[PDB]
């Protein structure tokens, strides 16, 4: 049971155009990094969106109680937030972002981990845009065209999804991350290897122990930001980039990604989905969660 399903742009018309009992809410979870100095709630208000689409708001649809970036919200939050957006529980959710499966990944997953039924990750909106699908180009004053609704997860999936600081530390400090996972950083290689800086200014980069280098990107069409195609496309880019980052993925190990901040993480998470690895978690506290909570002892630089 897929917590989501990608979509093409042409699956997703033909979704939309066949759909005759659920809503299509097309879901834009456009986040950028604050480093381009994008609106991603201006982009989405003013920018063509997917008709029908909420705004799902990365940051606010996350636990910023937490002093770690992106963290999974906690199921008031995100069904206050569905609640907010109107989203209702049958909703088909066609998740995109502005970016190029950047933030949506991680929207159509933290949708699908908080057991939304019928969640789908838009591959890509991108594409979407390039090949003139279907654009509601008004601008809006709404995150959502919907009415408010009563949104209330019945089930999720954390624990099955998201991998805890506590078990990533143990998994580490026992060093057994690497034998019991295969443990993808979707950060940068730089950053993966220490030889890059965090974007962040009290992290050092470098990576958990156990970890390999999975930059998100590379599991990406370079130019359209599309996972490739389930299949031989997906395996094709999945196997370039171990090759190239020089990573094992043992399909008899489940698998742990990771990256800053656990959005490109979801990013890589997808693709390994996508390419047919099981059992893919996503450590959501991810690198900066590992780094403030392990301290420098518990950073491997290189390929250590």
């Amino acid at each position: 049971m897929p917590l989501f399903d990608l979509i093409s742009p042409k699956a997703f018309v033909k979704l939309v155009a066949s759909e005759k009992v659920h809503r299509i809410v097309p879901v834009d979870a456009t986040w950028y990094l604050p480093s381009w100095k994008l609106d991603n709630k201006v982009d989405f208000l003013t920018k063509p969106r997917i008709p029908n689409s909420i705004f799902f708001d990365i940051d606010a649809i996350s636990d910023k109680k937490s002093p770690y970036p992106h963290m999974f919200p906690t199921k008031k939050v995100f069904d206050d937030a569905m609640s907010n957006l109107g989203v209702q529980k049958d909703d088909i959710l066609v998740v995109y972002d502005r970016v190029g499966n950047f933030s949506s990944p991680r929207c159509a997953w933290t949708l699908g981990v908080m057991g939304h039924p019928k969640v789908y990750l838009l591959n890509n909106f991108n594409q979407y845009r390039e090949f003139k699908y279907p654009l509601d180009s008004s601008k809006v004053a709404a995150f959502s065209p919907y009415p408010k609704s009563h949104y209330e997860s019945s089930e999720s999936f954390q624990d099955k999804e998201i991998v805890d600081y506590e078990e990533m530390f143990q998994l580490v400090k026992s060093g057994e991350l690497a034998k019991k996972f295969n443990a993808f950083d979707a950060r940068s290689l730089g950053r993966f290897e220490g030889t890059e800086p965090e974007p962040r200014s009290d992290i050092p980069s470098g990576h958990i122990p156990g970890t390999q280098p999975l930059p998100y990107g590379s599991l990406l069409d370079p130019e359209t930001k599309t996972y490739p195609e389930a299949g031989e496309a997906i395996h094709a880019t999945l196997e370039k980039a171990l090759k190239d980052f020089h990573c094992t993925l043992d399909p008899s190990k489940p698998t742990i990604c990771s990256c800053g901040t656990g959005v490109s993480g979801v990013i890589i998470k997808t693709a390994l989905e996508l390419a047919g690895v099981p059992n893919v978690r996503l450590y959501d506290g991810s690198w900066t969660e590992w780094v403030l909570k392990s301290g420098p002892e518990w950073i491997a630089e290189n390929r250590d």
